[PDB]
């Protein structure tokens, strides 16, 4: 009942949703219209993604994610240095070429410059652009000093997914082989997040994103097509993800003056959650009346990922989110220590008083 009380606190206010939805749509639709007036971005379209649109945003509707997608015909990908997730793109767009290479940094720079200029002309609403966030492919706005919106430029390809995904998306026993085939016929996206190059970055490179598929999975998440559509099939999958997100969010807030938790994000618990869904494919393994055990399942799986330093990207199995190339052993051991403490003491970080 403690966890149910936490979930109640984490629910979004209907009034907050109403106000935030109206503000975000108005700003983003406006910016989409304006971007379409530039010769480079004339074909851009909108794709809403991330936790708000997955219905697993917690506490307040104060952070939205949207892709501004662009279909570039005759796209040719080249994997960057066996990184599995990062690619060169080979091809109004000549302004972004460096050779035959379509430079991710050049496109993102112009994207940001246009948005910056357009929000300066917005006089009816309080809209500012936040300082660049290291390693982010997004341009981030703050509306009314309270609502953050991450706008990510994304190249769209309707080609077959890259070979690094061949063994990913292992949903056959959970969501079915038919659905896996259907999802892999959808487009994929490249976002301007650059591969590491020594102490710097390979500024021409793009990164694969399957944020849209993650949304498809979370909003059609049951083995039963009617999971969570009736009183007899309410599962606790989304509640477990919300609780894992809150656990990480609260620990990051508490330990914010440490650096050890700075490299963890909600995508780590999202990825681990998808793996637990693969391991537990039946809706009967996610019964509402088993919330406590299901959440403990999720926590101990995440702990094992930290201990083994293994957290495969759900779509790209050879991309290890917990590689020591990305996160120090010391940082993973530190997070392990804090989560173990929370588990062993019935999650005091969840308590308001
Ligand atoms: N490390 C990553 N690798 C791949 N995709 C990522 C990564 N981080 C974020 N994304 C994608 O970008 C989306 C938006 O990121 P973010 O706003 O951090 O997460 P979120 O899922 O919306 N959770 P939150 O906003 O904390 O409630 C995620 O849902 C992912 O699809
Ligand atoms: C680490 C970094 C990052 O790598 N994000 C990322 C990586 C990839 Cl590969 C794809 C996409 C994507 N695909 C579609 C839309 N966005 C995003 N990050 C998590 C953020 O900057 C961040 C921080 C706080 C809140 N929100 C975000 C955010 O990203 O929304
Ligand atoms: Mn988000
Ligand atoms: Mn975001
Ligand atoms: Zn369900």
């Amino acid at each position: 009942s403690k966890l149910r009380a936490v979930l109640e606190k984490l629910k979004l206010s209907r009034d907050d949703i109403s106000t935030a939805a109206g503000m975000v749509k108005g700003v983003v639709d406006h910016l989409l219209l304006r971007l379409k007036c530039d010769s480079a971005f004339r074909g851009v379209g909108l794709l809403n993604t991330g936790s708000y649109y997955e219905h697993v945003k917690i506490s307040a509707p104060n952070e939205f994610d949207v892709m501004f997608k662009l279909e570039v015909p005759r796209i040719q990908l080249e994997e960057y240095s066996n990184t599995r997730a990062y690619y060169f793109v080979k091809f109004p767009l000549s302004q972004f070429l460096e050779g035959e290479i379509l430079s991710a940094s050049k496109m993102l720079s112009k994207f940001r410059k246009i948005i910056k200029e357009e929000i300066n002309d917005i006089k009816d609403t309080d809209v500012i652009m936040k300082r660049k966030r290291g390693g982010s492919p997004a341009v981030t706005l703050l509306i009314s000093e309270k609502i953050s919106v991450d706008i990510t430029l994304a190249l769209e390809s309707k080609s077959s997914w890259p070979a690094s995904t061949q063994e990913g998306l292992r949903i056959q026993n959970w969501l079915s082989a038919k659905v896996r085939k259907q999802l892999r016929l959808k487009p994929f996206y490249l976002v301007p997040k650059h591969a590491k190059e020594g102490n710097g970055f390979q500024e021409e490179t793009w990164r694969l994103s399957f944020s849209h598929i993650e949304k498809e999975i979370l909003n059609n998440h049951g083995k039963s097509k009617t999971c969570c559509e009736n009183k007899e099939e309410k599962c606790c999958r989304k509640d477990c993800l919300k609780l894992m997100k809150y656990l990480l969010e609260q620990l990051k807030e508490r330990f914010k003056d440490e650096e050890h938790l700075d490299k963890f994000s909600s995508y780590h618990v999202k990825t681990a959650f998808f793996h637990v869904c693969t391991q537990n494919p039946q809706d009967s393994q996610w019964d509402r009346k088993d919330l406590g055990l299901c959440f403990d399942n999720c926590v101990t799986y995440f702990l094992q990922c930290l201990r083994t330093e293994k957290l495969e990207n759900y779509f790209i199995p050879e991309f290890n989110l917990f590689s020591s190339n990305l996160i120090d052993k010391r940082s993973k051991e530190f997070l392990t220590k804090q989560i173990e403490y929370e588990r062993n003491n019935e999650f005091p970080v969840f308590d308001e008083f």
